[PDB]
Order: C-alpha cells, then structure tokens, then sequence
C-alpha cells in the first residue's frame, strides 16, 4: 500500500489522526449496521490531501500560518479535500473513497480564518470560507464527518472527562444539524443518537478504561 505510507511518512501526524478516525468512525458504523468495511478504509485515506503541505496543518507542526493571510491559510487547508480526492482518483481508487476524501467536511466553514479574516473585513462572505463539498450524501460518510471532528476536538481539549467528551460531541452534532450538513443523505435522527453515544462509550474506553484481565 503506496498510499498509505506516503501519509506515514510525509505527514505522520495526519497518518496517526486517520487511524484513530477509523477506529471511532467504524465502531458508529458497525452499531447502526452501515458499511463499516468501507468507512474503515476511507478513513485511512480521507485526509491524504495533506501530503502536499504537510507542516500547515496543525498535527504535522512553529507554526507557518504566522505568515499567512486568512485568505492564504484558507487556499491551503480548503484544497485538502479537492487534492484528496484527486490524488486518489490518479490512483484509481474505489470510487466511494474517492467520495470520502471529497465530502468529509460537507460544505463546513473554516472557522478560526473565517473570523480571521472577519476582524479586518466586517463584510467577508462564509462561502468564501466553506468547503466545495459536495455534503455527505451517505450515511456512511456522515458518520466520518462527525467522527473525525470529534477525534479532533476531544484531542485538543484540556481534561476529557465523560461530561466534557459528551459536551464536545453534542456541540458538534449541534452545529452540523443547525448548518444543514446531513439534508443530502438517508441518516436518521435515531441513527444520530446512536452515533453520539457510541462515539461517548467508544471515547470513554479510549481515555478513562483501566486496562486490566
Ligand atoms: N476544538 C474543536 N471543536 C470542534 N470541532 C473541531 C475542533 N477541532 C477540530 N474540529 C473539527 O475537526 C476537523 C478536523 O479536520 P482535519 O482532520 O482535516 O484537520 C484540520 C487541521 O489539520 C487543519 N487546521 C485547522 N485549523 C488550523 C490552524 N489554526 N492551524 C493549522 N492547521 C489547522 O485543517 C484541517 C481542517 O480543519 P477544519 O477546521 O475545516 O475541520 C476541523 C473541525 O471541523
Ligand atoms: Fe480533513
Ligand atoms: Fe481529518
């Protein structure tokens, strides 16, 4: 697999994100019956996009946004999903994780540049500041969208307890609902449900399980 260790070692902060990704994501897909095979190994590869330039995204790093405007910090991470999803096609990959690479952010706002941007440009348009998308148009992607944001967010955090991993996942289930990420797919309010709390158990062994016989 070329691929995968391209990530490895060009980008093995990325390559060690992937993984814990699959890890969450497959354990959603496995409790609400979705392809579970699938978002394993999409998972591997969503974020290959980042081979490109590996150091400006956070998890490779100093920090070479410092020298960036919003509005070039914003070209770079905005590409990693059109880049992704071409460097596997040249590959030729498996279309649905090709799909995967593409829509794993929906059309999702890059927050921090986004009111970068805004502290000098009172005017600055959020679609200048979205993913191209598509949106999820699968369950199974869906699932990867919310895993890997959560993966991210529990990671940054200060002291994951199982109040704050479960303020965390809501907050972002919040915001994914309120902004319309899911209204091109199959999944379920019921399903959502499912989701979230797998993903709190799944992170509560993660972070908090004594390991023991
Ligand atoms: N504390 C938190 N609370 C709630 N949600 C959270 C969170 N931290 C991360 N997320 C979510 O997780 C996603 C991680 O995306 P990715 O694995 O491509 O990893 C990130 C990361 O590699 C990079 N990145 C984002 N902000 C950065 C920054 N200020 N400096 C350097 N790299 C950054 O760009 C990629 C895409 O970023 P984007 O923000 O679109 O997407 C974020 C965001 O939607
Ligand atoms: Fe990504
Ligand atoms: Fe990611």
């Amino acid at each position: 697999h070329p691929l995968l260790k391209k990530i490895l070692m060009k980008a093995p902060g990325t390559y060690h994100h992937s993984m814990m990704v699959a890890n969450l994501a497959e354990a959603c897909a496995d409790k609400i019956g979705a392809n579970s095979l699938l978002v394993r190994v999409g998972c591997f590869y969503h974020d290959i996009g980042k081979t490109l330039r590996p150091p400006y995204f956070v998890e490779n790093q100093i920090n070479p946004h410092d020298r960036l405007t919003p509005e070039q910090s914003r070209d770079i991470i905005l590409s990693h999903t059109k880049d992704g999803a071409e460097i596997l096609k040249e590959n030729h990959m498996p279309q649905p994780i090709i799909d995967i690479a593409l829509q794993h952010h929906g059309t999702t706002l890059l927050k921090y540049f986004y009111f970068k941007a805004k502290e000098t440009n009172p005017d600055v348009k959020e679609a200048d500041y979205r993913y191209s998308g598509p949106k999820p148009q699968t369950k199974e992607i869906a699932i990867i969208n919310i895993s890997d944001s959560v993966e991210a967010a529990v990671r940054s955090s200060t002291e994951p307890t199982m109040a704050k991993i479960t303020e965390i996942i809501d907050g972002i289930i919040k915001d994914r609902f309120l902004d319309g990420q899911f209204t091109e797919c199959d999944i379920t309010i019921q399903e959502i449900k499912i989701i979230r709390d797998t993903l709190i158990a799944t992170l509560n062994g993660i972070y908090h399980q004594r390991i023991q016989y």
